[PDB]
């Protein structure tokens, strides 16, 4: 598993 | 701005 | 499992 | 301003 996230 | 990452 | 949340 | 971030 490779997952990411951004709250920009 | 909030970030993450994961493996795995 | 990877979660953000931001309020602003 | 509040953030929160999570793994896992």
């Amino acid at each position: 598993m490779v997952g990411g996230v951004v709250i920009a």
